[PDB]
């Protein structure tokens, strides 16, 4: 599914993101956005054989099992294919670990290079929420 930018600040806050951890809303909308452009489908491969899935692009490394990263963690307790419905909900109850993991919204690289910083209010603007 891929959602639309108020759509998915409604989701987030529905499920407890809004000033998760001190991170207003605004900032998880923009961590999606360049994370998967708002698509929960998305899949992307890294060098060291991990894959990052879904709309917060959570890497297989550390976050969910795939059963094709050796030596790897499962610390959410997930398989990887569940980072990939249209239901975020497995997204955002592991985001939630991921952020209270001592570097906070850092440990999204497009959050650190794009978002952090930036007027993220904009990402909720005009929204209903």
């Amino acid at each position: 599914k891929v959602f639309g930018r108020c759509e998915l600040a409604a989701a987030m806050k529905r499920h407890g993101l809004d000033n998760y951890r001190g991170y207003s809303l605004g900032n998880w909308v923009c961590a999606a956005k360049f994370e998967s452009n708002f698509n929960t489908q998305a899949t992307n491969r890294n060098t060291d054989g991990s894959t990052d899935y879904g709309i917060l692009q959570i890497n297989s490394r550390w976050w969910c099992n795939d059963g094709r990263t050796p030596g790897s963690r499962n610390l959410c307790n997930i398989p990887c294919s569940a980072l990939l419905s249209s239901d975020i909900t497995a997204s955002v109850n592991c985001a939630k670990k991921i952020v209270s993991d001592g570097n906070g919204m850092n440990a999204w690289v497009a959050w650190r290079n794009r978002c952090k910083g930036t007027d993220v209010q904009a990402w909720i603007r005009g929204c209903r929420l």
